[PDB]
């Protein structure tokens, strides 16, 4: 929600486009409150509270400082994801598209012959991760970045099959000009980088629910993290497959054999870190160009052994430019080797090159094997080729990207794996593999069992919700697990779709209310990304691939105002409120109505009784944020920190959202009402005098209408009790004697309400009824009905027009007890 | 958008909702182009320009001097509709809910007891024709009022045929409460009564295209205007009707006797309205309670004599109380009668009181035979109730909704009725009329055939647009009519579908291409309301049924940047940019890559081509109002941008690209065709073979240049020797204008592979003035691609180096032959 | 899937729509199995086995004997619901509308003025719970009866408010010509006749989920069963009510008084059942 708070001094004005302007010196809160139900995109801030921008921040609003004006304020009409903790901004910005460049996260790329199939002088720039290099571009009050890059395009282009790079690159570009900004994939980058090393830190065992190949290098400095993701390719597999022959695809114009090798060591490192936990040694034989090792080193130090010929830049050691034949013993006990021996395209006629590529195969395996024989914890991966060979069942299977689709795969192997059964491969088969399969994911490791985990930090972010899933093993999930952060599809459908999807791929639809955790935040992304120190400059749509986050067992749940707060809960409320509607009292209006208070609409924009639940049931798609089921609870048990509102006045709301639904014909909402009117009831157990005995009335001295009863008195109360609870009713009275007498009665008018029934209006008095409703329900003493309660005197049983008068206070005689069809008045207080 | 503003002593401001400010004194008329370019709903102006404030108006942006600001600016904070040549506000909000109130227009039904059906303590509180009576609630700088009313819930009550009025209300408010504001509906109704007296009184001869029950009271004053409608149901057409017996229906709790009456009594006056173009004299017997009058006479005075037995209507003058039975005489030659004869029911038998009123009304239908039988223009209408009786075959048959439907319909005769043939029909058939049918619509007249005509003002306000209706018919009237006011449903679908519809209810769609419109402006109901003299608070939503507005043959078509101009072209476009976008540069960079201008992307911020085509093509079905067509045609023939016609066609392929991109195959086609009308108004040539050439050359050159002769290639056309001479001319007559331009360098840059070049600024405008006056001249200029001023450095394929503004030497300018080493001019 | 099977000596033909033929002597499930694959909707059984018969009438698939070519088989273009233990045809088939006639299951409706506000000349006739006294109309090798009635038709009109019955009928008739015949209603009651018994005689507790109101005549005789059905509307819910004065809306052109005051007994018939379990 961008909110930039400058000097106000410096109160500089220009016609920026969204923007909005907001200062006040009342409270440090409610002025973050206000902020947050501005409509535009842009906030101006003037009177610049500290505090203020700090809770703001801590609600997911980017709130940031502005001092250089002239630079600082306008190279900031982009979305940025804010590290507040660290006050540092991320930019997700394209703008760097006219300096004729594209921008990448990885160092070996500039290495490649790309820059040639670019359009006519355009370069590629690398930026460090998260644009960590481009901090000279921007010299602010605040440390400044642009985490924006092209690296979706290029690995795009890798994965397409498609050959020419300048139309791809021309037609991807278009296309992120036609399109809107790509937040979650951008700002979820900076987030990943901070999330897990905070969880490292701060808990004991971290688990990791698929991961994707995007944060590959996430963890590369967290082998103490278990991660689960999607089976692996095993040879045994391979019986399924149908024979194939040589088919020479090219897939990219630009050598990209360094992103396989890349990928390769990648999967091979996460694969010794799933069986044991530690960085291993990383030994490698061929791979003589190794830039890429650079941009492994960015995440983790590493200690690399290479063997090549020609010159190996960033290793650690070059232990020998000599070739590695029967030097097996130099390498150490906790390792994994990458053997990459290709001899020579010779130019010799294709058959005798594949004899002699053949018989290399076969000592790069027998390498391999006399590796992993002699010696306990490593592993290891090589290049072979398509051909007959007898390969271990349990061996793993990786086919990455490569530049062209020509006879070559590479085989993973554990010490498990050599001294197991070994099956005869045709080279149909590895044929088959090559051509048919390309390995999508570096994370090789066995699929998650969706159990709860007593000593785990689970961590599903993305994963979990998907059509084949089981639904009630998610719930229970998110519902008994202790420590977590689990994400879901947020079903923001009309007519309460289960699932929804996109070309017959779906995904599983929850509400807040689907689940029933016990001590957990379920929030949006920017409520979560608030949580861990973050803020963001753009919200969650109503209609988009919106998540529900929910952290089970945080430090966080009982700091109610803090985190996960009603910041925004009315922004789509009060544009409805003020542009569309037929009228601005429409709310309250409509809320009166369809709780029956009918009677009378007078003027009841004052001393409504509904609440915040109307704006979080109505407004859900946009407002999620707001976790309602904490703000209903953490209120039941003081532990009302700031309203104290009476049960009553929620599900009132409730009512209020149902009847609203059904007119829309929207039906989640309808459902999600029902449910949360539900657990209000579960939370409180509520009751109603419907029938009762005794009564409250309060007595006044004067009364400014004409009246045509004998006795005019305000039924402030009504309850069911036996008779030994009366000392216990009084005693409650006396208990806010003082505050009975101290609250400003007034009356303004009088009207009908119902038929038969002539009365005048009670003003002021309600805040006292919900504060005397409370502790009548606290100490167990049926207060109440089950419809409204409408403050009113009567004053006739007649049918009389209404009339008003200039607002008169009324003063209180005596605040007696009386029961219900007894003259006998069991109390009487003056 | 709700532009209000504020004077300096006034200059307070409050954090209000979906507010914004602007304001400013260093521009003329960018001041209403740049509110109307801003994204809220409501905007504060606080150093305004009386000037932009009026162009605002006059685009339909409401624009309010706001001086109150305790009373006047917090209740303006609700939509309204603005009439500025008079300068009244009518306020469409219902927050006068709270009053506990329920708000009509109409007298009529203060009479009723309609009170008692409300909820508890709720009145019903008459409010005047558009809110008359609540200017005295305002007491503000300008003239205010409230036009929002309650009818729509009581029309619909009436004709819904549901029994139980207090839960009809209470569902319907809450319905109101939460849905939005039916702006279209409310503003219309006062778009309506300013339109037509403005027509009746500019124009000689108006027809008005399908009228609805709606707009009934408009046109009681103007027997000028003929009117077409769906058509009337006579008696002839009751052989179809299958025979049925007494069903005694109640339709409302409330006695709503006074609305037949009235009903049949306006449908009366429009027919004779139809016959002879004049108004009547009004004769009425029975018409006890008569109140309605008071509402008809609100809008046209109208001459009342009513007979009626001890009973005194309210404005009728009354020629006798006493009863009429034989007084035909006293009924004048140019008239019409109403014959509503009580036919008072006792406590006597249903069957012997059925001969009674079966005798009571033989005598009405006598007594309109004896009206009609003389007279040279008269009409006539008469209760009757359902027994076998000999009607004539033209009559028309009216049963206007009632209270209960017990027996009874009435018969609208002519005088050209009583001489034509009279048919017997049964009583089954009478009953299943009164039982099957209520009357929809009071104007019971033919329907309009689709044709041109040449001395009418043809009005079509929302009637022409429908699937049942000839589209290619609506075409060519909308294309070949000389003083027209049409209405159409825009195409604002995706998909480009020609049609869209509810419940087997469908409408044709167009695109503003889709007409061929001479002097017309296709504008939306925003423009055409400004035209008018009104303005209103808030635009059409994107994806509402929206219609496109044509108005033929008007004095303001000339008057381009007044009327349907360039206001809000950008609103969404910089809504977009800004906000969700990829970059805020994300426009100029697609219409440049569109275009084949990847070669840099530096120099696009600064001197792009046309843009403002661009966000009038892919954001027309929020910007619609624009009328690009007129906008396109009078740059080509001048009647101020001095923009190239390549500029529109450029931006015209890129808005192709985009729809394309996104498969909005709307946007797509309406692209495609605002290209085509392009290269038909501008009969463009290419010279993609070059004959000779315009070359620049300057001393200074900032950097390291490998070619021979370092030269600005400003020119390539393709001409006959005979046309060198003339060529010269053109460049003489600029050539002070050609030297004149502060012509700057910044950077080196790729052109394409194998090419090295430097950007050049500042030459691009002047180009475009040149190309104009080639083109102008009949000389061929330019080519198909885009021109991009550059100078070309070396073939070395080198890496681009950035430098600080530097000027040009421009020594010499001069046209070369092409290939050739004869150079043809060489001016100092 | 309506497999007719007629006397081989008489095997009669003619050019009926969407009928097939088959015959065998070779197996007698096979039989079943390869008619039972047939993609017709009438099949004609020739060597009509009648074990074959049984296995296909086990299976759902109606297989009945034709012995009146003359008119047992014309009068079997129309679909039925065969009860094969006890031999029995029930007809649904709407063909009685050339009788000008409207067939109710219940006999209080012919007391009632509903005669006239049909149209005219058409009459209304009571066939008895699933047409039992229509058995006279169809005598066969089999007992017959055509158990479709239009008492759909009058409950809708009592419950759709509308007044106007004329309209009503002729409205809700076209719309059945012009509409596939509801197999499933009209089956469903002979199914439920058939199955509630033989569940409280086979069964020692029967409970029944969700009655509707179309079966409150099923279970008249079974209070053994014990009924769930939605909650009643009790007395101490009408505080929510907001108060309204009277209205008189009036919903049939016919007395239906006596419905009423059946609905009622009825009512609380199955809720003394609910309590006390006994009549
Ligand atoms: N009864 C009640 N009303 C609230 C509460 N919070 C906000 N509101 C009402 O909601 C309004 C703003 O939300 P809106 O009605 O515009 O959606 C405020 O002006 C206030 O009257 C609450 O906690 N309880
Ligand atoms: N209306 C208009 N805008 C132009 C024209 N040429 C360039 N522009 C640019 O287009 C912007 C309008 O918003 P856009 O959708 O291009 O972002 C203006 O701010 C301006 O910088 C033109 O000829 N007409």
């Amino acid at each position: 929600m961008k909110v930039l708070a400058l000097r106000h001094s410096v109160a500089q004005v220009y016609a920026d486009t969204q923007i909005y302007t907001h200062d006040d010196t009342k409270d440090s809160y409610e002025n973050a409150f206000l902020i947050s139900n501005l409509t535009t995109h842009n906030i101006l801030y003037f009177n610049y509270s500290a505090r203020t921008l700090e809770i703001l921040n801590k609600s997911g609003i980017a709130a940031i400082e502005i001092q250089s004006l002239e630079e600082l304020f306008t190279l900031i009409r982009c979305n940025f994801t804010y590290d507040y903790e660290n006050n540092v901004v991320y930019l997700h910005d394209y703008s760097y598209y006219t300096n004729n460049e594209i921008r990448t996260d990885q160092h070996w790329i500039t290495k490649t012959n790309i820059e040639e199939y670019l359009l006519p002088g355009w370069k590629l720039t690398y930026v460090g991760y998260n644009g960590n290099d481009t901090r000279g571009h921007y010299n602010f009050s605040f440390t400044c970045q642009n985490a924006a890059t092209d690296d979706d395009i290029i690995i795009e282009y890798i994965y397409s099959e498609a050959l020419d790079f300048q139309n791809f690159m021309l037609r991807k570009i278009k296309e992120r000009m036609t399109t809107s900004l790509p937040i979650a994939r951008l700002s979820n980058r900076v987030f990943r980088d901070k999330l897990f090393p905070l969880l490292v830190k701060k808990h004991k065992r971290v688990v990791n629910v698929g991961p994707r190949n995007e944060s590959m290098f996430t963890f590369l400095n967290f082998p103490s993290i278990r991660q689960f993701s999607n089976g692996p390719y095993l040879v045994k597999n391979t019986i399924k497959l149908k024979q194939e022959r040589w088919l020479g695809k090219r897939v990219s114009q630009f050598d990209i054999g360094q992103y396989k090798n890349m990928l390769n060591v990648i999967t091979t490192i996460y694969h010794y870190y799933n069986l044991y936990q530690e960085k291993p040694i990383i030994y490698m034989v061929g791979s003589a160009p190794s830039y890429w090792i650079y941009d492994v080193r960015q995440y983790s130090d590493f200690l690399f052994e290479t063997w090549d010929p020609l010159d190996t830049p960033y290793s650690s050691i070059h232990h020998k430019e000599l070739f590695f034949a029967k030097d097996i013993g130099k390498l150490k006990d906790n390792s994994i080797l990458y053997i990459d021996i290709r001899t020579d395209r010779g130019n010799a006629d294709w058959k005798e090159w594949r004899k002699v590529v053949e018989l290399q195969t076969i000592s790069n395996l027998n390498l391999a094997y006399q590796y992993l024989a002699t010696g306990k914890s490593k592993v290891c991966c090589v290049k072979l080729t398509a051909m007959d060979l007898e390969l271990p069942v349990s061996a793993k299977l990786l086919h990455h990207p490569t530049t062209e689709i020509r006879s070559e795969f590479y085989l993973l192997l554990d010490i498990w794996d050599v001294n197991n059964i070994k099956r005869f491969i045709p080279k149909g088969a590895l044929y088959s593999f090559i051509n048919n399969v390309i390995t999508d994911n570096v994370f090789i490791q066995s699929p998650f069992k969706i159990r709860t985990s007593v000593s785990d930090y689970i961590v599903a972010l993305y994963a979990l919700s998907n059509d084949f899933n089981n639904r009630e093993d998610i719930i229970n999930l998110i519902n008994n697990q202790k420590q977590s952060l689990i994400t879901v599809r947020i079903n923001n459908t009309f007519k309460d779709e289960p699932k929804v999807g996109f070309k017959s791929i779906y995904d599983w639809t929850f509400l807040p209310t689907d689940f029933e955790t016990t001590n957990a935040i379920v929030t949006s992304y920017d409520g979560c990304l608030g949580i861990f120190g973050l803020s963001i400059s753009l919200a969650s749509k109503p209609t988009g691939n919106n998540h529900l986050f929910i952290l089970n067992g945080t430090d966080k749940y009982y700091k109610l105002d803090q985190f996960a707060n009603h910041t925004g809960i009315s922004r789509r409320s009060h544009q409805v409120r003020f542009s569309e509607s037929a009228t601005s009292y429409s709310g309250y209006i409509f809320r009166d109505l369809s709780n029956s208070n009918f009677n009378l609409i007078g003027t009841n924009v004052e001393n409504s009784v509904s609440g915040h639940v109307y704006n979080a049931l109505i407004y859900y798609r946009y407002n999620y944020s707001f976790d309602l089921k904490r703000w209903i609870y953490l209120h039941s048990v003081e532990k009302g920190k700031y309203y104290e509102h009476a049960p009553i006045e929620l599900i009132y709301a409730c009512k209020s959202a149902k009847e609203f639904a059904s007119l829309q014909d929207d039906l989640t909402v309808l459902r999600y009402a029902n449910e949360i009117e539900n657990y209000i009831n579960k939370v409180y157990s509520i009751t109603y005098a419907d029938d009762p005995n005794y009564f409250i009335g309060i007595k006044f001295n004067n009364i400014p209408y004409i009246y045509d009863v004998k006795v005019p008195h305000l039924t402030f109360g009504v309850l069911y009790i036996s008779d030994n609870m009366i000392p216990d009713v009084v005693k409650i009275m006396k208990s806010m004697k003082q505050e009975l007498f101290g609250m400003d009665v007034t009356t303004s008018y009088t009207y009908m309400l119902s038929d038969g029934v002539y009365v005048a209006n009670v003003s002021g008095v309600l805040a006292t009824y919900f504060k005397m409703y409370n502790l009548f329900y606290k100490n167990q003493i049926t207060f109440g009905q089950s419809r409204m309660f409408i403050p009113h005197i009567t004053l006739s049983f007649s049918n009389n027009k209404t009339v008003r008068i200039e607002t008169t206070k009324l003063r209180i005689k005596s605040i007696y007890l009386r029961k219900i069809r007894g003259d006998t008045v069991f109390d009487m207080p003056e």
